[PDB]
This record gives C-alpha cells, sequence and structure tokens, in this order.
C-alpha cells in the first residue's frame, strides 16, 4: 500500500519525460545523449614503492540532441549555418526530467557555452516507415546536475 | 479530431517520398545518404585556466545516392566515365521531401559542385531475389537546407 | 494492366541471371563481386578561402568470382597455376545480365587485362551440407558498363 | 658582473608556398628577372582575416 506522495520521494525517475531548452527557446527533442563528466588521471610512481593517483585535466563535453524534421521549422539548422570563421553564438542548454504535463521539475542538468558542430541530415530511404530525424552535436563545458 | 490542414503544419515529415534532381535532369533514386554538415573544433588552453572552444575548418561533404539498374539507361555511369585528368562536369544536386504525387515540396536540401567518385556495380548473385542496384558517391561542398 | 513489352523497357533488371565469359571461354559462375570504379580525390585549399576538389588518380579494380567444384574441370586453377615470375596470360572478362535462357543481353560489363591472384580452395567440413565452392580473385583495370 | 645585451639583428627569411595554376607564372617571372644584383624588391603583407 504505497501512497502516491511516497512514490514522489522514494522511487526512481523515468527518462522519457524531459524538457530541453536551448538558450531562450525551448524546443521538443526526441533524445539527448552524451552529457557526461570525465577526468584524465595523473599517476606518479617513484622507486620506494608509493603510487600517487590524482584527478587531472578535465575533458571537453560533447552532447548529441536528436529531433524530427517539422515542415515550417529549421532553427537547429540556422544555428549551425551562422558559423562565420570562429564566431558563433554560444548558448546554454538545460535538460530537465519532469512529470506528466510538466509543471514540476525533478532533476536538472545545465550545459554552458554550447555551440553546434555536425548537423546530420535525414537519410532519405524509399523503403522505410520512419520520420525524418536530425542529430545536432554540441561541444560545451561544465555539465552540472541540479536537484529539482 | 485533427483536421487535415493541421497535420500539414504540425506533424513530422516522412522520409520515403523525395525528389532528387542532378543538374538539369531529375532521376528517381532509391535512397540518399550522407549529406551532413560538420566542423572541426579548435581548442586553446592557457595556464591561468580558461579554455577556449571554437568552430574550425569545415569538412568536405560526401553523399551516397543509390539507384536500381534499368535496361535502357546508364546516365550515372556516363557522368563518372567522363572524368579526364581533373576535368569533370560538376553539377548541383537537390533533394526535396514531397507529398504523395509531388506537386508541393515540404523541405529542400541543396548540394553545390558535386562530382562523382566510386560508382559501385551490382553484385551478381545466382541465389538472390534482388534488383541490380548501384551506388554512386559524390564529393561536394555546401549542403544548405531550405524551408519549403 | 502492364503489357509484357512494357516490362522490358520500364522495369529494373534482376541480378541472378548473368553470363560470365573469361577470355574465349564462357564458364558458369555462382556469383561475381567487386567490379566497381573508384577515384582518389585531390583537395587544394589556400588562404583566401576557396577550396578546390578534383577527381584524382584512379584505383585498381579487384574482382572476386565464385564457382562450385565440378569433377572433371579445373580451369580456374590452371589459369592461376601458369604464373611464372611476372608472366601470366591476362584475358578479358565480360559479365552480362540476360533473360531466361539467355539469347538477349540487357546490360554488359567489360573488364580488361584481368589476371588471377588468390585462388581459394573449399573448406572441407564433415558436418556441412554444402557444395565445394572456390573463389578466384582478379586484379584488372577499366571496368566499363555497356547498354545492351 | 655579467652584462647581457641585445645585439646585431638577423636577416629575415620567408617561405611562401603556392600551387601551380595553368595560366599563371608570376612567382617565376619575379625570380627570372634577376640580372646581376638588380631585382625589383617589393613589400609583402600577411593579414589574418575573417
Amino acid at each position: 500500500s504505497t501512497s502516491t506522495s511516497q512514490i514522489a520521494v522514494e522511487y526512481p525517475i523515468p527518462v522519457y519525460r524531459f524538457i530541453v531548452s536551448v538558450g531562450d527557446e525551448k524546443i521538443p527533442f526526441n533524445s539527448v545523449s552524451g552529457l557526461d563528466i570525465s577526468y584524465d588521471t595523473i599517476e606518479y610512481r617513484d622507486g620506494v614503492g608509493n603510487w600517487f593517483k590524482m584527478p587531472g585535466q578535465s575533458q571537453s563535453t560533447n552532447i548529441t540532441l536528436r529531433k524530427g524534421v517539422f515542415p515550417g521549422k529549421t532553427e537547429l539548422f540556422d544555428w549551425i549555418n551562422s558559423i562565420q570563421l570562429n564566431q558563433v553564438e554560444k548558448k546554454d542548454i538545460t535538460i530537465s526530467l519532469t512529470n506528466d504535463a510538466g509543471t514540476e521539475l525533478l532533476m536538472t542538468w545545465n550545459v554552458s557555452n554550447a555551440f553546434p558542430t555536425s548537423l546530420t541530415s535525414p537519410s532519405f530511404d524509399a523503403t522505410s516507415n520512419d520520420i525524418a530525424v536530425q542529430e545536432i552535436t554540441l561541444m560545451a563545458d561544465r555539465v552540472i546536475m541540479q536537484a529539482v
């Protein structure tokens, strides 16, 4: 006999309900991938036997967002088309696990200074029953995870 | 109760209905692959701690078009046969997602200066129930995606 | 209501009916593989921004013909056995998609100066229900595709 | 006491690399015009752009 407010505190969070917000816009995405912290390890070892292991230089964060092609809207493409030589508008991406008809966040990830590389066009295919989907890849720094 | 003009605005576009047009000709293709933007990333990192990430040098676009073998027609082969030393006729390829019996485009991709490398002959096979298909591979620049 | 002479003009060609002819001989083969054109690409790129892509040096053609072992006949082996130091008899191979009981060719590929490397013996196997098959591999130049 | 000073400057040597184009040899015509010690010297500007 678990109460419905006990499940909100004790139970794990399902992945499939999430909100992605790219800058000021919020746009519906099919899937989000990557988005993990990582560290190189520095190892010193000298002759008397002691072995030092340290966290080292952080690694660059690479995120992949996947989204279907909608008939009026290309604002994933216009972001990657605006790249002149090294100047692009970087913007913050927030992923947020929500409840059904999300008025309440459960977890929140924050990405800083994300800019697009490698927008992937759909694979046109005459014998396929799929939607035209696009992956955009983002390079960024500082994934942080926020409670609620 | 979704109206049929609401589906034209809100719903994603299926991949299987598309028009490929190679230069002045338009020819029916079985599948189109590749056709994506990409960028190298330049990373500067100095001693005080700040880490600069930039979009860098663009990558060359490589497209693969697949097409069955028809009895009178070899005009994918005659394009790749006309390569003398470095001189080939480059032409523009446009992919375009359409409706049923296409009188109306929904999305459009444009490829500039595409020229053929690596025409692939069918694999003759006495125990196979397939059509003779051919892949041609194109190297090009500047994929752009146009709305409608 | 498609007429039977309309199918001869409009419909794609199935792969499984083909004639292979090695030199003056014609011999029945189980499958033919490889047999594709390819080109290296030369890329020039200078400082003002323009990027030249060219077709470059052609690649060598490598074909793989597969054939079952018949009790009286080894004339795939006698071709590869005749290799003295660099002297082998090169001969032209033609593949040709035909109709049923072939009196009429639909497509034709032509290979020039093909000579054998790497004849593959069957894998004898006491728990297998297969025919003894052999692959011969051919290195050649100039695949051309002829209409009819 | 040990004195260290900047001294005599060194001569500048630059290497420019360029592909061969079918109509144009004006890198060659510059170096072909060398008679005994007389050559036309000219100013080279490199400029990083957008």
